[PDB]
C-alpha cells in the first residue's frame, strides 16, 4: 500500500524528516512509561549504596537486585508496575519481603524528581544533537550561496540586497546562542536531589555523592526541600524549547512567503511539500505549516509549568505540571523537518536577482551616494531619492533603469538645484551585487565577510560537537559503572555466601 | 496627612519596601521615555566613530555632539522629542542641515534595539542586585534560626521536622540558580546590534567595535539581521522574571499559610499588614498577595513577546511586543516587599516546637527505628507505625504521648507478634529536635549541616556582590570614556577651528 | 493484586472518580482516532445529499455507502486508514473506481473543520453533563449544612461567620454562569461549515442545509472561507474549559485548606485521599492537587491556540493548534473527582463553630451594634473594636469572652468616653450563629436565605438538564434519520437496480 | 512643528485611526484613576439606599452627598484620595464625622467589584461600538467589490478564484459572532455584587435591588462570597478581546501580504502607511503590524488573570489580576487602525485578474468539468489535471492559454486513453470569473451570493446598533434617575431641617 497522500504534484515519498511531523503524536509515550527505565537505575543505584554503607547485607542487595531485573523485564508489558509502590509490591512477590528494605532513606519524592530529571538529561542531549544538525545544515547552505544575491526584508518589505549565505548565518547565530541556554539548562538539570527522601533528608547515613555519581550526575541538589520542591528546571526546560522554535516558526515563515506563487524566489523540495485532494495545482508547504504548529504548542507547557508553580507554596507538590514527552517529540521532528527543507531548499537565482535589480532595493546607496559625492546630509538626500521612487513608479521605471535625467528631475523638483554626480556613479549605485560587494563590514552579506562568519561558525560548530560528545560519553561511563558495581555484588553473594 | 490605611491592626506606618507596591504603577516610564536617555548615548558613541573614521569632520562632530545636550535637554520637558525622526528634526532645527550626518550608516532598527539592550542592561543589573538582597535577607534570617524546630510541609500536610533556618535556605539555593540565569542573559542582552542599520549593514566603512565599547557592550551582535531581527534576550528577560516571581510567588504562600490565624507559626511584622475597612480585627497579608500578584502579572509580558515572535519571518519587524518598564518595577517592588517581610517575620517558635512534636511529623524516625533495631522491611514498619497513628488520633493522643503499649498493640493487631524495642527507643524516636540532630547528611535540617550551608551560602554571595560591582564598573568606565571623547571632539573644534 | 498505593491510612479503595484522574492520559486517543467515526457519518451524509442533488446515481451512492461500512471495519483495527486519502484508497481498493466520487464537491478542509465541530460537540455535551453533576453535588451537599456554622475567609484570613451551605451555593453560582458559558459556546460550535469544500465552495449544486440536518447541525457556517478558517470555537471551547476549571482550582485549593493539619474544619474521605510511601502519618489530598494540575494544563492549549490564530492569515491553515480528547478528558476526570469529593466530604462541625465563636470574626457585628445603638460613624466604632482586639489578643481572651468590661476600656483608652451599651447587647453580637441569623437579605448565609438560593438553584439545575436532554435528542435523532436514509438508498438499488 | 515621520513617500498626515496606536500608551490611566469616578457613583447611590432604608437621616444623607461633590474635585487634582480610606477620611476632613456612617453594610471588596464592574461595562459598550464600526466599514467596503475577482489562499498558497467582497464578508461573519460573545459577557459583567460587603452580606436591612437599579445594573450577584470573590468575567473579557484581535491580526496579515512588493494585489492607503529613515523605497506597513502588536499584546493580561485564579481559593483577593485600560485601549486604537485599513484600501484589481487568470487557481474547475462530462471519479480527474499542471509550469505555459492538446497529452500519458471535451468546455473551465459565477450557493463567492450576505448583514448590523443603543439608554437613565435621587435629598434637607 503506497502512501495514499503522494499524488498529483506530490511526487514520490514524504521525506522521512518530513514523516517524522506525522508520526510523533500517536507514537509519544507517557511520561511514566519513559521515566520507569530511569527509576529502575535509581533503585539499582540507591541499593548499591545502601550496601557500601552497610544499610544492606551483601546477601539482600543481590537478592534485591536480581529482583528488579525480574520484575523491569514483567514492567516491559505490565504497565501497571511502572509506578513505585506496585513496582515495590511486584519485587516483594518476586523476592520476598527483602523488597522493601531498598526504600530505605527514600521517597517516592525525590525518585521521581531525579528519575525525571534524568529523563530530561537525556532528552536535552537529544535536543543539542538535533540543534546541531539543524545549524550544520543552515552553515553548510550558506557555504553554497555566497554569490546568491537576494532582497532581506523588513517588515514584509523588500529592504536591501543581501545573499541567502547571508541571510542564513543570521540563522545560525540564533541557533548559536539556543544552544548555549541549552548547555546552561543542562547543567541546573544534571544535579542529584536524591537524599532529600520526602523533603527534609533522613537519619540514615546516605552517601549522596556516590548515588549522584553513579546516575551520571554532576553534582547535587543540596538542600533537601529545593530536591523535592525545585521545579524551575523544568520552566526552563519549557522555555528554551519554546524560544528557540519560536525562530524555527520564524524561518519556516520566512521560506514560506518566499516559496509563495507570488514571491517565487525559493521552492521547496517535493519531498517536503503535499497537495490537495481537491485542487490538483496546490504544491503545499505542509512541512512548514506543521513545523509553526509545533512551536506554537511549545507556547502551552511553559505557561502549564509556570501557572502551577505560581499556585502553591515551596514544597513537593502533586500539582505541578510536567514538560511531556510528546511536547519534546514534536520539538525533533519539527527540528529534523527544518533541518531538511534548508538542506533541500531549491532558491530560484534568478528572480532572487530581478527582485534585487528592479524593485528598488538599492535605493540607500543611490542616498549614500550623494552625501558622499556631495556631501549633503543624509536625510536631503533621502528626500530626493525618495522623490526619485515616486516617480519612477509613477513611470512604469525599473531600479535598475533609472539614470541621470530622472536623479536630476528629482533634485531639481525636491530643491530647485541639480546635483552633481556622474551617471556612473548612479549606474554602481543601482548594482545589487555592488550593493551587497560594498556591505562588508562585520556580519554583513559581502562573500568575504560572510565566508568568515561561516569559518568561525564552523569552530564553534566543533566545540558544540566536542562538549555533546562529552556529556554523552560521562553519562555512558557512569551507566557502565553502576552496571559493573550492580554485577559484582550479585557475583560476591553467588560466590561466597 | 496620615496614611488612611494605617487604622486599627494597621499599626505605625507601610514599611518602605511594602509602599512601593502601591506607587510603581503610577510612576512607571512609557518604554520610550524609559529608553531616550540611552538612545542619545547611542547618538554621541556614533558620531564620535563617525568622526574617528573620517566621516564626519571635527566641525560637524564638534556641532552635532553641542547641538544633542540642547536637544536633550528640550526632550527633558518636550516628550514629542523622545522619538528619533521628531528629534532629528529638532537637532535640524537647532543647528541646522548637519543635524542629519549623525544617522550616516546607521537605522532606527539598530538604534532602537541597541537603545533598549541598554535599558534592559542597566535594569538586569538593577533586578541582580534586588535579588541579591532578597538572597542576603534570606540566608542572614536563616543563620538565626538554627535552632527554630518546626515541621516541613508537603502538598500542604505536615511532614518531618525541620528548622526555619533550613527552610530559607532552600529559597537560597532557589535564588542561587535564578541569579546564574541572570547572570546568563546578562551575556546575551550586553551585545551591541549596531552597525547593522536597516538589516544589511552599509557601505560607510564604520568601526562597530568601537561603538560597541563606547556604548558598555562587551561585544557584537556580528550578523546584520540579527542585529535587528534578534528578539530572544527579550523573552528570555521575561522568562526568568517569570521562573523567578513564581518562587517568590511559593515563599510568600508560604508565609501566608503560616501566618493563618489557624496555622499561627508565623506573623508578619506590622509595617508589612494591613487591615479592613469593615473588619477590625484583620490583620491582612497585603505584602503578600500584592507580591504574589506581580508574579502572576509576569507571565503576561512571557507569552506576549513569544507569540509575537511566533507570528513572524526572522525579519525586523514593528510587531514584536517588548518587556516594558512597568514590569519590570513590578518584579523590584515584590522582591523588595520580600525582602522586608523575610527580614521582619516573627515566627511562633513556641507553637512551631508544638506541633513537630504533637501532630505526627515525627512517625517516619519511629518506622526508621524499627527498620534499624528489629530489621524489618521499611514497607512492613510502615504498615504498623500507620495503625498507631489511625489509632492514637481515634484515642486523641499526641504523638508525643505514644508510647511502648500503643506500639505493641499495632504490631500484634498488624503483624500478631510483637515487637523487641524499648520505650526510650520510642520516646528518641518520638523527639521532633533528635528528628533534625539526625538529619546531619548534606542538605538536611541539622544544625552543622545547615550552618555548613549558610557558610557556602556566604561565600556564594561574596562572588554575586563581585560579579554585580565588576559588571557595573564597566558600565560606568565606558560612559566616561564616551563623555571624555565628546568633550575632547568640541574643545579641539572650539580651540582650533 | 491489590491496589498497592492503598496501605496505612489509605484505607479501602479509591473512589472511581478519584481513579480517573490516574487513567485519562494512557486511555486518551489522538484527535485522529477520535475525529475519525465522525468523518464516516460525513461520508454517509455528504453521498445522500450528493444523491438526492442527482450527482450520484443510487446504484453509485449505494456502492459507495456499503463500502464505506466495509473500510469503517478495517479502520477499526487499521489506524492508517483514519485519514482521509489513505481511507479514500482503500475505499477505492475495496469497491472500485466510483469510490472517488465521494470526495465531489468536497475537500479535506471543511470535512475536517466539520468532523472536528461534531467531536468537540459530543465533548461539549459530555462536559455539560459533567459539570451539571458537579452542581447538583454541590447544591444537594448544601442542603444539608444549612445549620453549619463556619467562617468565611478572604486574604486566607478569618472574616465573618457564614455556613458551609453559604459557602457551597457561591460554587453553585459560579458554574450556573459557567454552565451559560458552555451553553453559548455550544451554539457558535454546532454550525455546519460543509459545503465550503478547499474555502471558495464548488459548482457543483449541493444543499448544504440538507448534510447540516443529517449531522445534526443548528444551522450553517455560511461564507466559505468562515467554514474552513474559522477556528475561534475551538479557542473559546478551551477558554471555558480554563476559566471553569479555575473555579474548581479555588474550590479545591479551599477544601484543601480546610483539611489541613492547622484548620481540622474538614476531612476529605478516605476514598479521595492517599498517603505517603515513607510517611505513615499522611493523609494527602491527591485528589485536590491532581484536579488544581488539570486545571493548570488547561492554561496550555488556550495559549497554543490562539498563538496559532495570532500567527497566520484568515485562511485555512494547517498550522492552527488544535483542543485535544486528553485535554478534555482530563477536564472530566476533574470534575468527576470534585464530585465525589464535595459529596463525601466530612465536615468537623464542633472545630468549625469553635472558630467562629473564638477567633474573632464577630466583631464586625460588634462595630455594627455601636453604629447601632449609640449613632456613631462607622470609622470610629470600627476604631475602638480594633482596640478590643488588640488588647484581647494580649492578655488571651477568646472573642466569646468579650464584655463589657474590656469594652469599655477600649472606648475610654481611644476616645477617653465610656460608651452605652449593655454587656447582652456584646453578648448578641458575639454570637456567631446570631451573626449568621442577622445576614438575611439576597445571598447571605441565614438559612432562610440560603434556602431561598437553593430552590432557585434547584428549578435552574431543572433547566440545565432539560437543555441537556433536548439537545442530546436532537443529535440521536438526526443520527438515526441519516442512518435510515442510508440503507434506503441501499435497499433501493438491491431491489430495482 | 510637522510630523516629522511623514517624510518621502510617507505623504500627508497620518490618519487620525492611525495616529491612535501611537497614542494609547502614554494617554492610558492607572486602573485606580479610571474606576474612581465609578467609585463616586457608587457613594452615592449607596447613600441614597442607606437613606430610603432608613439607615441615614435625610440630614445624615444630604452633608454626606454634598460633601461627595467636594472630594470629588479635590480628587480631580489630587490622585490620592481615588482609593477609599484617603478618600473617605478627606470626607471626614470636610463634613465630620459622619463621613464615616456611608461606609454602613459596605466594603471596600463589595465597592471595588462593583466599581470595576462599571468601569468594564462602559469600556466594553466602547468596545462594541468600535466593533460595529468595524464590520459596517467591512461590508461596506464589500459592497463595492463584488465584481473584484482574486485568488484566495489557502496555506498561502493560491488555492480558487473569489471576490474581494466574498472574502470581506467571511471577516463580517467573524465580527458577528464575536459581537455575540461580547454581547453575552455584557450580561454577566451587568450584576451587582453590592450588599455583600465584606463577603458575607451585613445585618444592616440594605435593599440590594434599589442600589443596583441605581447604578444601571440589570440584576445581581446573588450569593455574598460570588460577589465579592467573582471575577470570571474578568478573564472572560481578557479572552474575547484576545480571539477577537487574533482574527484581527489575521486579516492585518492577509492584507500585509497583498501588499507585499511581490503580490501587489493591494496597497495601503498612505494615510495609513509609514516610511524609512534609511530606505527611501519604504512604504512601510506600520499600521498593520501595530495592529497585529496589540493582537500578540492581550494574550498577557489572559493569561495573568486566569493563573492568579487558578493560584488562590474561592475568596476575596487581592492577589487577582486585572483588565487594565491600557489594555483595552491597545484594542479600540487597533480595531479604529483596521477600520480605516479596510474602508481606504486600493485593491489593484487588474493584477488581483491577473493572477486568477494565469496561476492555476482555476483547476478545481477543470476538474470538476471533466467529472461532469465524462463521468470520471474526481481523483482520477485530479490526476490528470496536475499532470496539466506539472507540463504546463514546466513549459511556461500561463493557466488561460491551457488548451485541448495539453489535456489531451496528460490524459494520454496518464491513462494511455483521450477525453471527450471541447476546447469550449476548456476554456470556460479556466475562466477565473466563470469559476467565480458558478459558486453560486450560500456563502459562495458569486456576486448574487454575496450580495445576499451583505443583505443579511446589513440587517444584523442594524440590530447590533440597536441592542447597543439599548443598552448605552439604560445606563443614560438610571445615571440621570441617581443625580436626580441625589438633588432631592438635599433639596428637602435644605427646605425642611
Ligand atoms: O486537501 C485539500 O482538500 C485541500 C488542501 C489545500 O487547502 O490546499
Ligand atoms: O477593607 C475591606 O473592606 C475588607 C478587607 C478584607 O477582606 O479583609
Ligand atoms: O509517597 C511519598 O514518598 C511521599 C509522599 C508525601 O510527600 O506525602
Ligand atoms: O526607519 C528605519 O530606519 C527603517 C525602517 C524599515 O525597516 O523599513
Amino acid at each position: 500500500v503506497p502512501d495514499a497522500t503522494r499524488i498529483g504534484r506530490a511526487t514520490g515519498a514524504k521525506a522521512p524528516e518530513f514523516q517524522e511531523l506525522y508520526d510523533f503524536d500517536a507514537a509519544a509515550l507517557t511520561l511514566t512509561s519513559a521515566v520507569f527505565p530511569y527509576d529502575s537505575q535509581i533503585h539499582r543505584a540507591h541499593v548499591v549504596m545502601l550496601t557500601e554503607q552497610g544499610i544492606l547485607t551483601v546477601e539482600e542487595s543481590a537478592t534485591i537486585l536480581s529482583g528488579l531485573a525480574q520484575v523491569d523485564e514483567l514492567a516491559a508489558t505490565d504497565g501497571s508496575l511502572r509506578t513505585y509502590l506496585p513496582y515495590e509490591a511486584a519485587l516483594k512477590r518476586t523476592i520476598g519481603s527483602v523488597a522493601g528494605k531498598m526504600h530505605i532513606g527514600r521517597s517516592r519524592n525525590d525518585l521521581a524528581n531525579a528519575g525525571k530529571r534524568m529523563f530530561l538529561r537525556d532528552q536535552l542531549l537529544r535536543t543539542i544533537e538535533a540543534v546541531i544538525g539543524y545549524r550544520e545544515a543552515v552553515v553548510h547552505k550558506a557555504a553554497d550561496h555566497l554569490d546568491t544575491v537576494m532582497v532581506v526584508y523588513t517588515q514584509r518589505k523588500e529592504a536591501q540586497p543581501i545573499t541567502l549565505g547571508h541571510y542564513l548565518m543570521a540563522i545560525s547565530e540564533n541557533l548559536a546562542k539556543n544552544l548555549d541556554r541549552y548547555r546552561e539548562l543542562y547543567a541546573r538539570i544534571n544535579l542529584c536531589p536524591l537524599g532529600a527522601a520526602a523533603t527534609a533528608g533522613t537519619g540514615w547515613p546516605l552517601n549522596r555523592d556516590r548515588t549522584s555519581a553513579l546516575l551520571g550526575f554532576d553534582g547535587l541538589v543540596v538542600n533537601s526541600i529545593e530536591g523535592v520542591a525545585g521545579w524551575d528546571h523544568v520552566a526552563e526546560h519549557a522555555f528554551v524549547n519554546a524560544v528557540f522554535l519560536s525562530g524555527l516558526s520564524r524561518l519556516a515563515s520566512e521560506i514560506q512567503l518566499w516559496s509563495t506563487d507570488e514571491y517565487q524566489v525559493a521552492e521547496l523540495d517535493a519531498s517536503f511539500a503535499g497537495t490537495s485532494s481537491i485542487m490538483p495545482q496546490k504544491k503545499n508547504p505542509d512541512s512548514l505549516e506543521r513545523s509553526r504548529k509545533a512551536a506554537f504548542a511549545a507556547m502551552g507547557p511553559l505557561v502549564g509549568i509556570l501557572t502551577s508553580l505560581n499556585a502553591i507554596e515551596y514544597q513537593y507538590s502533586a500539582a505541578r505540571v510536567e514538560l511531556e514527552p510528546r511536547s519534546i517529540d514534536a520539538l525533533i521532528a519539527a527540528t529534523h523537518a527544518m533541518t531538511g527543507v534548508v538542506r533541500t531548499l531549491h532558491p530560484n537565482k534568478e528572480r532572487m536577482r530581478q527582485y534585487a535589480a528592479e524593485n528598488y532595493s538599492t535605493m540607500t546607496d543611490l542616498t549614500d551616494m550623494l552625501v558622499r559625492r556631495v556631501g549633503i546630509d543624509y536625510r536631503e538626500a533621502h528626500e530626493i531619492v525618495a522623490h526619485v521612487v515616486i516617480t519612477a513608479i509613477e513611470k512604469g521605471i525599473k531600479a535598475n533603469k533609472i539614470g541621470l535625467d530622472l536623479v536630476q528631475e528629482a533634485a531639481v523638483a525636491q530643491t530647485g538645484a541639480g546635483i552633481n554626480v556622474s551617471a556612473d556613479d548612479i549606474k554602481d549605485a543601482l548594482d545589487p551585487w555592488q550593493n551587497v560587494l560594498r556591505r562588508e563590514g562585520k556580519g554583513m552579506p559581502a562573500p568575504m565577510s560572510v565566508k568568515a562568519s561561516i569559518d568561525d561558525a564552523m569552530a564553534e560548530l566543533h566545540k558544540d560537537r566536542a562538549w555533546l560528545a562529552n556529556a554523552t560519553q560521562a553519562l555512558a561511563n557512569a551507566k557502565q559503572t553502576l552496571a559493573d558495581s550492580v554485577q559484582q555484588i550479585i557475583q560476591t553473594d553467588r560466590k561466597y555466601l
